[PDB]
């Protein structure tokens, strides 16, 4: 599923990401607009035999499990697939552990990249949010 952008805000603030762990809604949506293209069933392989998943590209080496990664933690203690679904639930779940971390957002390159800093309220504008 590709989600439009007000879609996907609120699926993000009904399950509790606006502010979570310092990090207000439009973080989160800027950071699927450019991790993923809002595309539920996005996949990144990386070099050190992980892949990334889904609308937020959750890793695989320490964070779900697909069966052919090392250094495998399952820290969310899912399969990678559940983070291909077409609603979010899983992922804002997974995320929410994910951001817990002493990284918070720095674990999403494409926030580090795109988003971190910015006018981060701009991606929920016209959103009523
Ligand atoms: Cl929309
Ligand atoms: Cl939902
Ligand atoms: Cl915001
Ligand atoms: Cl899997
Ligand atoms: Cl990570
Ligand atoms: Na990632």
């Amino acid at each position: 599923k590709v989600f439009g952008r007000c879609e996907l805000a609120a699926a993000m603030k009904r399950h509790g990401l606006d502010n979570y762990r310092g990090y207000s809604l439009g973080n989160w949506v800027c950071a699927a607009k450019f991790e993923s293209n809002f595309n539920t069933q996005a996949t990144n392989r990386n070099t050190d035999g992980s892949t990334d998943y889904g609308i937020l590209q959750i890793n695989s080496r320490w964070w779900c499990n697909d069966g052919r990664t090392p250094g495998s933690r399952n820290l969310c203690n899912i399969p990678c697939s559940a983070l291909l679904s077409s609603d979010i639930t899983a992922s804002v779940n997974c995320a929410k552990k994910i951001v817990s971390d002493g990284n918070g957002m720095n674990a999403w390159v494409a926030w580090r990249n795109r988003c971190k800093g910015t006018d981060v309220q701009a991606w929920i504008r016209g959103c009523r949010l």
